């Protein structure tokens, strides 16, 4: 069961440093574009034509008409209450066309743009609330990234000691192990050299286990010849023994003289140290 | 890991060096009869040389015995036929007596 | 204990170059947004409507009203102290509406923006104090990054010598080792070639340990035939010996003549060098 150990280790290797993450419930209708799927953003912006400045009729549905028919509706409030005669009212109305036309164009080219700047900013203000929760969630991430650099500080500091032993594990491989392993090769080459040549590389002569092995082989070939001679001579000496038995009189050869037999037994006693 | 490397610089490596300082001499014992430091080859390899040293000596002694039994066989046959023959100096009763003395002391029959 | 060695090595491989880091205690109430959780930043900016320019009433709560009711409150200070009659005061008051209306719009569209620029700059001025401590902590980081390039300079300079030995360890592997290892293969192929063919690749004839091994086998098969003949002929010669014993008179065959026996012993003495 690796699940239990993983949970236990985490709640034990990080004690006290349990920083809480934000818990805002971003699942309501206020975390979308304000107004939902019926917000004024889903309108139908129509192409701005020249029938939006003036509709070429007094009291129209343009901007020039609206401003020019609102100034007249603001001066007729006087004319219909005295305080000005008919002539004065009209003169004021006529001298307004320059102002209304100038201000209608300023409003028209800028009415739509000043709305979207106040509509695409509301969206960029609701998502700022979302972007504020993240800033409260990257704050702990930065906090953990600070305690994740302190651990790496310790890990690097603990790696200095490991490299220190490596040097001590390499001064023992340049001054002690390598000189010794060279000797093992300086002793293993001579063993190969002993099979072909009878003298070592430096000099002297082959001895030891390999040297004694050559002595036994040297004795073996000599023993083979001596054994063959003995068998090849026993046939000859067998005839004399048979001849002596039949005749009953025969002078022994020089090798069978009693003096010759006597000194042979002397050799067989000194070599074997029977004395 | 550090504790697994302080045990590989202070204990394991010094010991493994000794194993090489004992394994080089075994190679050195095959060619030379003296160890690198000195002294002489002994132990299992040393005793193996002694057995080979005894074997070559035993080969010569065995050959002599076989090569001399042919000679001593003639005297035995000659003595049987003639029925009178002075034994050689090696066949004197004194010579036979001390030979049996050697065969009893070496084998600790006494 | 790797902890002790790591600390000792660090305080010994870097001696004299112990540059001190900043130690400012950024844990008070002055390292947050000024004013704490009650700063004027947490206000409620209301939507700017047309009731903020003028409230359509004299002495209102707008900006046009405030400016237009402060100019009149600055001219009434004269009118109530002589120095102007009632008529002159009103004429001055009336000729100010153009100025107040023009300056009220300038103030309104720019009052709020000129505050946040002086409020989001205070925050960007406290965090500059934090960003100044970091610049005093990256200064040592840059200093260590200069001594970390000098070490790499030495390490690269020490790697030139290593590559120099590699060339010397490769001129010994192109001029000496490879030519020799080719000979070891030129001698190891002939040994394989000696098992199938009796002549080496260059020529000559198979000799040496493998060559002598063939001689022993050649002698062995010959010896097998000769030994078989001797055993197969001893049966025949046994009959003659038995026949001679029973009859007591029988002319020996040509092979049993004394002359034939004599020269056989001559061969047995010259081959074995008994002479």
């Amino acid at each position: 069961g690796a699940e239990v150990e993983a949970n236990r280790l985490l709640l034990a290797l990080t004690e006290g440093e349990d920083f809480a993450l934000p818990d805002i419930d971003m699942s309501g209708p206020e975390w979308d574009i304000p107004g939902g799927d019926g917000s004024p953003i889903f309108a139908e912006v129509t192409r701005l034509t020249n029938e939006d400045l003036t509709t070429r009729v007094v009291g129209g549905s343009g901007t020039f008409d609206a401003l020019m028919a609102s100034a007249a509706a603001h001066l007729k409030q006087e004319f219909k209450e005295g305080r000005i005669t008919g002539g004065e009212y009209t003169k004021a109305y006529i001298a307004i066309v320059e102002t209304c036309m100038g201000n209608a164009t300023q409003y028209l080219l800028g009415r739509d743009q000043a709305y979207w700047a106040a509509a695409m900013a509301q969206i960029q203000a609701v998502s700022a609330r979302v972007a504020l929760a993240t800033s409260k969630a990257q704050y702990v991430l930065a906090k953990f990234q600070a305690l994740n650099a302190k651990s790496e500080y310790a890990l690097t500091k603990l790696k200095l000691s490991t490299e220190s032993e490596t040097y001590c594990a390499a001064l023992f491989n340049v001054e002690q192990t390598l000189p010794q392993q060279l000797k093992l090769l300086i002793e293993q080459t001579e063993a190969q050299r002993a099979q072909t040549l009878d003298k070592r590389s430096d000099g002297a002569t082959v001895s030891g286990s390999i040297g004694k092995q050559k002595e036994l082989y040297t004795q073996q070939i000599t023993s083979y010849q001596r054994d063959a001679e003995v068998k090849a001579s026993k046939l000859f000496t067998d005839a004399w023994i048979t001849q002596k038995t039949i005749d009953e009189g025969l002078t022994p050869p020089n090798g069978f003289t009693n003096s010759s037999i006597d000194d042979v037994l002397t050799t067989l006693k000194r070599n074997n140290n029977l004395n």
